[PDB]
């Protein structure tokens, strides 16, 4: 019964995936795609982050036959268990999560098919450093006994004080079915008993189907109604492939034709905009794909990891996400029903998202409206999804607008928590600047942001603390030689091996950094020229900010030219 680790707002969790190389396994070698090693990867994790990071082993393309995944996993669990801090000579077992269920555990899709619950129990009993087990990405192959197996995984985890972590997306009603929509109620009953050992996450890979907002809505509602211990999200740069995009801002769709160029192209900073929707809504668990771009290769951090993910995750440790109690206080509307019966992701389009195919929000006015599926009992206005208020886009806004007041101006995403305004430009692949006006009591702040830019503005006793991130390297080189979508589509494949090699040779080193680009901050109601203090950020990525003080108009324009992360205080 005693939990093997804490997972909550004060103890968030960053999953650190390591994918087995099946080809090398057949040759009797135990290696991961991308050249990370279990020991090397752990060692390279910053020490301040080690208490909040867990290695997630994934069986990837291990042989699809009995014994392959057990063999590889036992080998790795041994390595984790016997690790010695280099250093202090102490045996310090590396915490691990095993991926045990994926692709419906179909024998034609995954070696994970041949990991029995009996075997998992044995592993939990042998390895105290095994902290949880992971199911991921079954929406597209919703196997006959998936709910029965999920109940078994939750129970075996609870039996051992571990966590069952499930990353899933509401495609084909997956989240609704999980809890009993179609009559498979084993997991519903398991959760009644064992929800304290459950973590539920979204998995935003299938971006063409547009279920980001409804899945995240459920994740948050399930948490608030005690149907999961904590929640979070797996954010996946493959969304760029799923939606058929190519060169940044280029016109034309290439569909699903250049996978390995496409998962490299999502702007680095956009992952932080996605991760804000988790943080701002009380979520505390984070995971990413494709691992080579989002984390790195060869036991080294990629620039996406170092400049965006690591900074962001350090931020949510230093400033714990809002507690359940606080999210629950702030919630004005809680939806009960199946989004699959109301157009799915379309439910929120032109309410708080700008389109079907996006992982971002266009306003923070309602934050994320929480919901649970209609199969669950209840158990703040709790509203049936079939209410007249939800019948249309306009009904939704009118009803919501009475309970959630407008608290900023401008066509841009912004949400406030205590003394802090969180802002981002919500454009995905369109080069449009956005502006907003935010207030901290009597201090008025305007911002102008280009796409793929987020900021956190905190009112402090003597001024304003600013953290900015617009890190976005230039990916055009991947799309060289293609003057349009037709030509792009016909490029020679980068391939998986080729994309790992591109990261090694052109991203880890010889990086094509993006151009510096302008952010404006305008303060109004100001007496004196403010001064800048504690200025730091990504090495070689910013000019000294320029200020223009208009004394008569009690305003100052701050102009920033940068491409990276940045922080400073303004005193006034
Ligand atoms: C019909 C079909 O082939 N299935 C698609 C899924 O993935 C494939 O099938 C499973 C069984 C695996 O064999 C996987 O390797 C296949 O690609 C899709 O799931 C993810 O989809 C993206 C595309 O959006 C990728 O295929 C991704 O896998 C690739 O990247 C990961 C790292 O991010 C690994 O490097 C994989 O080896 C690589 N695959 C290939 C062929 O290069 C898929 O993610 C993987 O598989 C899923 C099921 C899950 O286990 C993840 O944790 C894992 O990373 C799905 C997308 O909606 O579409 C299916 O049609």
């Amino acid at each position: 019964v005693d939990k093997r680790r804490e997972i909550n707002n004060e103890h968030p969790l960053l999953m650190m995936p390591l994918y087995a190389n099946g080809e090398e396994f057949n040759q009797g070698k135990y290696t991961f795609w991308g050249g990370d090693t279990l020991t090397g990867k752990w060692e390279n994790i910053p020490d301040d982050l080690k208490p909040y990071t867990v290695i997630q082993l994934h069986p990837d393309d291990l042989p699809k036959r009995d014994g392959a995944a057990r063999d590889f996993y036992e080998h790795m669990l041994e390595e984790a268990a016997k690790y010695v801090n280099p250093k202090t000579g102490k045996n310090e077992p590396i915490p691990v999560i095993l991926t045990v269920y994926t692709a419906g555990n179909m024998p034609y899709y995954t070696s994970a098919h041949w990991l029995s619950t009996s075997w998992i129990d044995k592993m939990y009993q042998k390895y105290p450093n095994l902290h949880g087990i992971f199911s991921t990405a079954n929406y597209w192959i919703w196997a006959n006994d998936i709910e029965n197996k999920a109940a078994d995984y939750l129970k075996v985890s609870a039996k051992n004080g571990g966590y069952f972590i499930w990353a899933e997306q509401n495609n084909g009603s997956a989240i609704e079915k999980a809890f009993g929509k179609n009559g498979k109620i084993a997991f519903q009953k398991s959760v009644d008993k064992y929800w304290k050992n459950l973590i539920f996450m979204f998995k935003n890979t299938p971006a063409a189907e547009g279920n980001d907002s409804t899945t995240e809505s459920y994740m948050k509602g399930l948490w608030l109604s005690n149907h999961t211990y904590q929640w979070g999200g797996l954010m996946d740069t493959w969304k760029w492939y799923e939606t058929g995009k190519w060169k940044l801002f280029a016109s034309g769709n290439i569909g699903k034709s250049q996978g390995d160029r496409q998962w490299l192209t999502e702007p680095e900073s956009m992952l932080g905009e996605e991760a804000l929707g988790v943080y701002l809504n009380g979520g505390v668990v984070y995971n990413f794909e494709h691992p080579a771009y989002t984390y790195g290769v060869n036991n080294k951090e990629s620039l996406l990891f170092s400049e965006v993910i690591k900074e962001f995750f350090r931020y949510v440790i230093a400033h714990p996400a809002p507690s359940k109690e606080k999210v629950l206080e702030d919630t004005k509307v809680f939806i009960h029903g199946d989004y699959s019966n109301k157009g799915n992701g379309k439910f929120f389009v032109n309410v708080n998202t700008d389109r079907e195919q996006t992982p971002l929000y266009m306003t923070g006015r309602y934050n994320v409206i929480p919901a649970i599926p209609g199969v669950l009992k209840t158990d703040i206005q709790i509203k049936e999804i079939t209410s007249p208020e939800f019948s249309s886009t306009q009904a939704r806004k009118e009803y919501l607008n009475k309970l959630y007041p407008m608290n900023y101006e401008g066509d841009i995403f912004a949400q406030k928590l205590d003394n802090r305004w969180f802002v981002y430009n919500y454009k995905v692949n369109e080069n449009v600047k956005q502006t907003g006006k935010l207030k901290f009591n009597s201090l008025e702040m305007n911002v102008e942001f280009e796409p793929h830019t987020y900021g956190i503005f905190e009112r402090i006793s003597n001024g304003l603390k600013v953290n900015l991130n617009n890190f976005r390297t230039n990916k055009d080189s991947l799309w060289s030689n293609a003057q349009d979508a037709n030509q792009a589509k016909k490029l020679p494949q980068l391939t998986k091996k080729g994309a790992i090699k591109w990261i090694e040779e052109h991203y880890i080193k010889d990086t094509q950094f993006g151009e510096k680009r302008v952010t404006k901050i305008v303060l109004r109601g100001i007496d004196k020229l403010p001064t800048i203090h504690s200025l730091s950020g990504t090495n070689n990525s910013y000019d000294q900010p320029s200020l223009n003080f208009d004394q008569k108009n009690h305003m100052v324009t701050i102009t920033i030219n940068s491409n990276g992360n940045l922080e400073f205080e303004l005193h006034f």
